[PDB]
């Protein structure tokens, strides 16, 4: 064998969790089933080399036999190929709490920022529970009030613009074990267009979780575990009428109201089976409703040239996705109606993505 | 109290790190002194009224349950202790136990030799393009794969304000030419002589098709994806890869036009804009999507379908075949591996143009 | 030898509520967003000489409540200095506690002098790391008074190509300063407001740096700091004199004109004819050249008022544009760009090394108008 | 109208002076008098939450809430998150100390004088640089049949930095500032020249020094530099060698016969020691004064300058980081082969 002291002993139990780095098995098994854990009969300890604790392994006695075969407490072969593997590996999992280096994120209108005033509190509380960990103060803005030209495109720019500023300062604040960015934890609470610029700004290649307020969960995920509603399509009929896609997802959406905003208009529905304001019971509604989308956008694109109008009534964080969805190279013009308050929430053009 | 045995195993099963925020609490590194500084955290306390505390709480059978306590570094310990509201049990717990499934999972992954993590990134976007660094070895590390170092890591100049122009496109050129060849030199004494790489990419498909190409002979490629939902761990393992689906191209004269349609439907209107009197392949999937690269096995059915329609289509046109792809990035890297020996057929590559109303433009040429 | 709660409450009030070792802040929880007091008063001598640099002539009680023997840490970094006093000293603890209060005291007696954007402009055609620390701008901008609602624009050159600083390289330098620089400008533009001032450091190529100097000329508010290879972005004394520059006038012919800037160091009249075969040579230079000569921001402005009426004369003295062949700091050549944003600019062509021409001087970039 | 909570937050966030004058507030505790927290300062809204209230001294508030409403006359708020922008930065200035432990030795003085990365932390500690991971310990590779050729010591540069910049990557702190460099050198004078042209000086990098008694502390952080002394060269056509004498004088006899005809330029100290470096701004004081003078050499003539330095370690490294600019001169560096009688003979070239 190869003798070692206790502070050693303890050190390569630890680095290597109680495992054994040629087979994996647990070494720790007998505390588990309740009976005493003998630490130096179920494990030795030697040299990952033939002949510092860096260098020093942790075998089950069963693999410890197959590579000493002269129990001369050495290996035969050199193992610090496999054993420094082993370690990284360890390493690597142990310091995956750096992954959660997060950004928080609390875009509103300024509506919202008098009505459901989120507090950072309430999305770092949701952040740290799915290991998201912030290090400084939230970023928490609130989206400029229009001028008198209302939201031009000189608008929405310098929204954009605003955005980006503020992520791209704090993202510059890297860290972690590999200096990676930190992640951004954003929640939008919004009219629709602006938050589809909001998803404009952060895009959707890069690590970013979308984060969903609701009324009583604040923004605690409401049901982790729910199944994502399907997302059911109707196809557009024939014709050469303007190409319409109404997302009835938050809401019912009447065709009739959206041919009554824009005349002959080829109706293409994207919908979940009931509507609901509260069907954002996780993350993964969101990548489900991202998947449905760009799977139906695509067939819509291929029928047209021209420009699809949007009739939406889709959560605050479907209208992020949306937005962060079109940032490719490729852009087709996309023309978002909302309900206008200016013309009796009667659908009317609010923003124009893409050429 | 909590036994000695059971700190031990605490300390043993989350390998003495914090499991909050992963500092090494078995090592002071500004002073080099190898150091126990880390502390066995009751997530329940023993007291009804401490932080967490309830009224029906065994304290007697969860002071030593391995389930009931943590390994964390004196500040994290506090916080939770200190804000019992934001760090409530079931929090802790989810994390908990996240966190010892990570490195037990760890633990037990056969080794499966080394490779160079190379994470190849654009700026032609108008939003945040990063890969990190830690989800690529973490991908890796599933596989058994580690590495020396962190790897290469190389983002493409941005776009000027000509958009990308001759400039941006020699830029893209020299970095995977000239900035790659030289780091994985610098690699070379480290990895040996004909390491593994783990190459993930999200760039320019032009970009990428290049990658491949300069790539296509270090055998021993191990292509990862990057995933709108799931980053870079693959979405499914056991997702059988979907029926790649071939148009021949009409017969006749005109330039031979090779159109993809994976991660979308790429209208035939638009390529003919750009190349009229074209003669059109489409190889499709049933259904284009973002979201399809679901393991690297669809990965190897793209390059097997691939090669054939390539070895077809090279047989048809003495002139060049004109490529409108609209392919997930991780096939665009693979697309250039085919082009590297196995088909020396010269392919002008188009793609979008933000300056040009979206018009497919002529970009690299991809050849001997 | 208990604390009493007056000076630890002292000690968190003379901390600003932060490590002194590692610099958290111990007021806060950024995690769950609770403010919270989670750090400690921790004691470098300690009341047993058993203890962590325990010493039997120490006074316990005598320094049970004495400031300077009392450090707020983290709780880790409190049990890193008790469990290795070896390797934590006391007169090492000692020194970083007084440090700390220092800085702290410096910064709350330091006035307000306006806000400024912070610019870092940096290239990579060494052949070395080159990386201007943020927090060393931040730091000596904060020591003037200057503070930013961002740390600032931080732009690095790409890489020279495997050709080179070719034509392709150059490019990407003009986009860089022309392009990229005023993009992020106009997206702090609001944050800051019309015409904020620029707290600009450089440590790139010398006609980037030039260019660079031309582009930021025209708005006003330029406050220039400087690497130093020894002080970093402190000023090196800012009570120094700065040097005289000489002027050599250039010879009457019909050559080309040069302008040779010995600075950083003498620059051979034999690189600049080589390059320049019957150049009419006219330097400004310093007594002694030295890459350390930027002692402080008046030895910028002295370099501006020295060539300034210079450059005026020179180019009265021929319709050609005239040829730079400068060893100058990084700060000196933002300063002379600045001064090539005049109304109907003369060219001035700039040369440069060449590590591609066994260091021969080659014509690079071109700043007119 | 503020609880105690907001009271211990705004007078913990402006370190306990007044927000305009700037006065310890605290002074009273330091006078040894009980802390009248509330009636040695103000807190009160810094425009007509705890991020808007100042800090204020009495004197001080007086002048700005002369209506007595609790209230400023005038928007303040410029004033106090600037000042609280100085604080925090101040305060958090620990954090830029994040560091790199670097020990490049050779295989020789790594056998007789192994470096331990102990001592270097420890003295680091003491500088409050910080480090967060192993510390690089490196040999100089051993040469081939070829020995020290040109591809050796492109290979010598290549490890550093490849390695260097796998720990640069990781960067940390309050902006991303990647982690600065802290290096000590045990090597021959040659290898100590290529180490620092692998770092330059272009970076937040900071050189130790190993010294025979106080190990990689410094001697004597309040001693004076000494005076850098300058000999011209002789005038001639013979080869220009720079000798420097610092921490030993060199026989110019040695520098003749590894050199027939050498026209010798010196740069030394009064009193040539192996104990010189007595801390940092020892070295930055050698580089300005060398640096000072090889322009001045430079000038002479463009032949490549012979260089036979007698130099602590710590210095050549400097050497080899002062020659990493876009120009570049040659420089021919000799060193004693131990196998000729410690005979000077070129080793290293340094140049286009
Ligand atoms: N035929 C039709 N019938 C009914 N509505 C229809 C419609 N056609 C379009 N709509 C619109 O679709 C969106 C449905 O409401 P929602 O809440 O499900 O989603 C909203 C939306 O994403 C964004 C802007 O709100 P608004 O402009 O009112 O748009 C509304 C509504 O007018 O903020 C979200 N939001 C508002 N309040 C919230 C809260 N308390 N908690 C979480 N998210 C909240
Ligand atoms: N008619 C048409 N319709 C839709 N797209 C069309 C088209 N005609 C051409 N295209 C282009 O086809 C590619 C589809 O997008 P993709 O994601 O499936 O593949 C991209 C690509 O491989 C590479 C460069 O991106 P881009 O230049 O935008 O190329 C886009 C798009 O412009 O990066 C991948 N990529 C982008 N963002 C990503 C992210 N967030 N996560 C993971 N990978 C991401
Ligand atoms: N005969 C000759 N002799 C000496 N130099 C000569 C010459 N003929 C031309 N030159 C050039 O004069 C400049 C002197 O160096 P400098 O530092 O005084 O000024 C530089 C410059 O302003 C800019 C680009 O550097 P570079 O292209 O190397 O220009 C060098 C050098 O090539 O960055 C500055 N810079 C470089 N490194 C730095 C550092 N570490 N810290 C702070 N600033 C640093
Ligand atoms: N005429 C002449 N007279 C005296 N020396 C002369 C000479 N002509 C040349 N030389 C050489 O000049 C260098 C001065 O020695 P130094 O110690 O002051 O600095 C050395 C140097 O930087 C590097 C390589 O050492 P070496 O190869 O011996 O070169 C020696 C010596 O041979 O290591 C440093 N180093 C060695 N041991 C050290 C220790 N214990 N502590 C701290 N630094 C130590
Ligand atoms: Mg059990
Ligand atoms: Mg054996
Ligand atoms: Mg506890
Ligand atoms: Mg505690
Ligand atoms: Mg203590
Ligand atoms: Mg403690
Ligand atoms: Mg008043
Ligand atoms: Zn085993
Ligand atoms: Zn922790
Ligand atoms: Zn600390
Ligand atoms: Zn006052």
């Amino acid at each position: 064998r190869f003798n070692t002291n206790d502070e050693t002993k303890r050190i390569v139990w630890t680095q290597t969790a109680g495992h054994c780095e040629l087979c994996g098995t647990d070494l720790t098994f007998d505390y588990r089933a309740g009976k005493p854990m003998k630490w130096g009969e179920v494990a030795h300890i030697l040299p990952a080399s033939p002949k510092d604790t860096a260098n020093l392994m942790l075998l089950c006695p069963g693999c410890h036999d197959k590579i000493d075969r002269d129990a001369d407490g050495y290996p035969e072969n050199d193992l610090s190929g496999l054993h420094q593997a082993y370690l990284e590996r360890i390493r690597l999992a142990a310091t995956t709490p750096d992954g959660g280096r997060a950004i928080p994120l609390i875009v509103q209108s300024q509506h919202f920022q008098t009505i459901n005033d989120i507090p950072v509190r309430d999305l770092l509380t949701a952040m740290s529970a799915e290991g998201l960990t912030a290090f400084d103060q939230g970023i928490k803005i609130a989206f400029a009030a229009p001028g008198p030209r209302g939201r031009d495109t000189t608008y929405w720019q310098n929204v954009k613009d605003s955005v980006q500023y503020e992520l791209e300062q704090q993202l510059k604040r890297r860290g972690g074990t590999y200096g990676d960015s930190p992640a951004l934890a954003v929640v939008g609470l919004a009219d629709i267009p602006a938050l589809m610029m909001l998803g404009q700004s952060i895009g959707d290649r890069s690590k970013r979780l979308i984060f969903s307020f609701h009324r009583e969960h604040l923004l605690r995920w409401p049901d982790q575990s729910a199944e994502p509603p399907s997302f059911l399509f109707t196809p557009p009929p024939n014709g050469d009428g303007p190409l319409a896609l109404v997302l009835s997802i938050s809401a019912q959406v009447p065709v009739r109201d959206v041919t009554d905003a824009l005349p002959g208009a080829r109706i293409a529905e994207l919908s979940i089976p009931e509507p609901s304001y509260a069907m954002v019971q996780n993350r993964r509604v969101i990548h489900a409703f991202r998947d449905a989308l760009q799977i139906r956008l695509s067939q819509l694109e291929a029928l047209t040239p021209d420009p699809i109008h949007v009739f939406a009534a889709i959560p605050a964080a479907l209208a992020i996705e949306f937005g962060a969805l079109l940032t490719t190279q490729h852009q087709h013009t996309y023309l978002i109606f909302d309900r206008d308050k200016e013309n009796q929430d009667r659908f009317t053009q609010t923003l124009q993505l893409g050429p």
